[PDB]
């Protein structure tokens, strides 16, 4: 049963059961379906169906976000989710390359909001349309794009991963069946919908008839409020990045007693530290922990493995598990040949979860996707190895990093930093003494200025970067110098610059 038919079924059978909950607001399955059907109708009156143009859905975790997501696919348009977290210029870039002809913001027209070069409308005024609706044949289907999520692009511009219904349906069927999340449970949603991790809870919940429960950025900053919301949520499934749960764990009160009904933790998008797993197994004896791996290009996650005490003591580094049933995952050397067990190589993913590629970016798709031995495959850029059918992720081959669960390209940050009128060159160094990245240091060659003090220059640049880059991509520290060290080849000497940056670190 297709995701959409499943959502309609629940709405027809259990209309009054809650589908969505966020900041005191609730949306029943009937309200969800009937509203998304109305938005879908309203949408077909403002844009053309000639193309399968994307529809940006802008907001945070309002009930209107999902009502709009569903409205787009039901109208026949893939949607591009955009969090308030994403700044205006970046939003302008997504618009520009996506070809999107409509932007819906779940909240009322934000006052003095940054105007965009696109037809803009609030979810509210969309719904004031007659009680119209769309016919089943309009809904997105098969390999037509369902959603498009943009991630970091090394060339300095976000690239959009196209996830077709089939893609998602493959992901959703996998989660709902092979994980104890079925049964109409309450799912937590912490990740903004602009990140695909959210999809791990959003749709398997909707397909299984569960109730989604959001915890917004407001509650996230005020620990007390958060734990309170979590306390009342009565959640059963916890889906988030390991980083977020790690933050919660710092509070001794975060335990089975705060969440008596919590029984399933779903993690993905980043390294799940043994310490986090170890700890969770302690404060939540009634909940099983799952570690899953995968890139956005392969629809959230394609590997899986329950984390038990047995597994913890069996390895210093948690494995990412066994390949999704229908997926074919293997290790390939540089030459592009399959390696044997235990031998380190690059992770490649082939199967129905793989995205057709980057929207309007053929050359990029060209380098990353390809037809392996039938299956459509993807070069993850992750180094790794398999052992007894169990996959292990071991680092990066490129300049793509993970900072507190956030995916980003050092070269993209360098691009944006280099754009400031006060910058000539820029090199971002990630401080990772051991395994994980702790923060970023920007090595900059400034143009020429009148700023009396450095902090003023740093401030000016950082104030600029806030318009094109999400806050988490802006380097914490900024150091300045005269020249960017280069190697023989003519490449940027990142190894040497890092050493430079740390030496200057001891000079106060
Ligand atoms: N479970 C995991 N354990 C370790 N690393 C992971 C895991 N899941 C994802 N990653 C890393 O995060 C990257 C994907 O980022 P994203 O597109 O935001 O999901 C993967 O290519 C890995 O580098």
């Amino acid at each position: 049963m297709k995701l959409l038919h499943a959502i309609q079924t629940h709405a027809e059978t259990y209309p009054q059961t809650d589908a969505f909950r966020s900041q005191g607001q609730s949306l029943t399955y009937q309200e969800l379906w009937e509203q998304s059907d109305r938005a879908a109708a309203a949408i077909q009156k403002r844009i053309s169906g000639e193309k399968k143009s994307p529809i940006l859905v802008y907001g945070h975790m309002e009930p209107h976000m999902i009502v709009s997501f569903l409205g787009s696919v039901k109208a026949g348009h893939p949607y591009i989710p955009v969090d308030l977290s994403i700044p205006s210029e970046r939003i302008a870039k997504i618009i520009e390359s996506s070809g999107a002809e409509l932007l819906i913001h779940a909240a009322g027209l934000s006052i003095d909001a940054v105007g965009q070069q696109i037809q803009t409308v609030s979810a509210e005024e969309l719904l004031e349309n007659e009680g119209g609706s769309v016919s089943q044949d309009q809904w997105v289907k098969e390999h037509e794009t369902f959603y498009i999520i943009y991630t970091s692009g090394s060339t300095g511009n976000p690239k959009g991963v196209q996830i077709s219904a089939a893609n998602l349906q493959s992901f959703t069927d996998w989660i709902c069946a092979d994980f104890p999340v079925s049964g109409g449970k309450i799912f937590l949603n912490q990740a903004p919908f602009s990140f695909d991790l959210s999809v791990m809870d959003l749709y398997p919940c909707l397909q299984s008839g569960g109730t989604l429960h959001c915890v917004t950025k407001d509650a996230v900053n005020k620990p007390k409020v958060l734990f309170e919301e979590l306390k009342k949520s009565g959640l059963n499934v916890w889906t988030s990045t390991p980083s977020f749960v790690q933050m919660c764990l710092m509070d001794p009160g975060f335990s089975q007693d705060l969440l008596p009904h919590a029984d399933t933790f779903m993690f993905c998008g980043e390294v799940l530290p043994v310490s986090v797993a170890k700890a969770l197994l302690e404060r939540f004896p009634k909940a099983k922990i799952f570690n899953t791996y995968g890139p956005t290009e392969a629809t959230v996650a394609v590997t899986s493995v329950e984390i038990t005490n047995d597994v913890i003591s069996r390895s210093e580094s948690l494995p990412v598990g066994f390949a999704k049933p229908d997926m074919n995952i293997f290790i390939m050397d540089e030459e592009g040949q399959p390696l044997p067990e235990g031998e380190k190589g690059e992770i490649v993913i082939a199967g129905p979860s793989v995205s057709r590629g980057y929207l309007g970016e053929p050359e990029l798709t060209e380098k990353a996707f390809f037809s392996h031995e039938g299956q459509w495959a993807y070069r993850t850029g992750d180094a790794g190895f398999i052992q007894d059918g169990q996959i292990f992720c071991q680092g990066r081959l490129d300049f793509q990093i993970k900072l507190h669960g956030y995916r980003m390209e050092l070269e993209e940050i360098e691009f944006h930093v280099r754009q400031s009128q006060y910058v000539r060159s820029a090199v971002v160094i990630p401080y990772q003494p051991n395994g994980t990245v702790e923060y970023l240091i920007a090595a900059i060659v400034p143009e020429e200025h009148e700023f009396e003090k450095e902090f003023q220059l740093t401030s000016a640049i950082k104030k600029e970067l806030a318009a094109s880059l999400p806050a988490y991509m802006i380097p914490r520290k900024f150091i300045y110098q005269d020249h960017i060290q280069m190697t023989a080849n003519g490449k940027i000497d990142r190894k040497r610059i890092g050493e430079e940056v740390l030496v200057r670190s001891h000079h106060h």
